[PDB]
DNA sequence: CCATCAGTGTACTAGGACCCGAAAATTGAGTTACAGAAGTAACTGGTATACTCTGGTTTCTCTTCA
């Protein structure tokens, strides 16, 4: 069944997870969007033929699209935008209020827990997961260990 | 040079009042009984602080004997 907001922005209606995964794998069935492969002049011609086949255009038009839509750090930042200006001001104020300016232990902790296993390939390739496996991001609320854990409920999230 | 030892830069508590909304509960009117208790709303004595002549007083010349 379709997941839809039961509450405006807090909660969905009860829906079967298997049905939802099947809807998704049905709408992406054999479209090449669920690959789980790593990202890889002769290929240019095949790509242009594919674009001509999928967009009903000419090989010349496909090559033109491939050329024009091409992709289009350095800490210096000038000629700012709104949020870029806010970031510049924040950076300058931090440069004068802080003396060591390195990632706090909680920042590195949250990051190194989040990005602990990303792109980690299976050693066996027999425990490789199938294309389309519906990872659920549960988060289990810690019990009330400290008294203040009633106010702001700490949780640990698991990618089931 | 590897010991030691403040500071530091933060999310994570610790008290510490305080607030926001929801849900339950009450209040309120309407009736009609019921008995009795509050709850004012009414006339009717009762005794004191001024008060107003008044009864006595007081010299002060005189009245009446003596």
């Amino acid at each position: 069944n379709f997941p839809e907001y039961e509450l405006p922005e807090l909660n969905t209606r009860a829906f079967h997870v298997g049905a939802f995964g099947e809807l998704w794998r049905g709408r992406l069935r054999g479209a090449g969007d669920l690959s789980l492969r790593e990202p890889p002049a002769a290929d240019s011609d095949r790509e242009d033929a594919a674009v001509a086949r999928d967009l009903d255009c000419s090989l010349e038009a496909a090559a033109e699209l491939r050329a024009v839509c091409g992709l289009d750090e350095v800490i210096p930042e000038n000629t700012d935008l709104v949020t870029l200006g806010v970031r510049k001001r924040f950076l300058e104020h931090r440069e004068e209020t802080i003396t060591i300016d390195r990632a706090c232990r909680q920042e590195t902790f949250v990051y190194e827990m989040e990005s602990h296993a990303i792109g980690k390939k299976p050693e066996n390739s027999a425990d490789m997961i199938e294309e389309g496996e519906l990872i659920l991001s549960v988060n289990i609320l810690y019990p009330v260990i400290f008294h203040k854990h009633k106010e702001h409920k700490p949780y640990q999230t698991m990618l089931v």
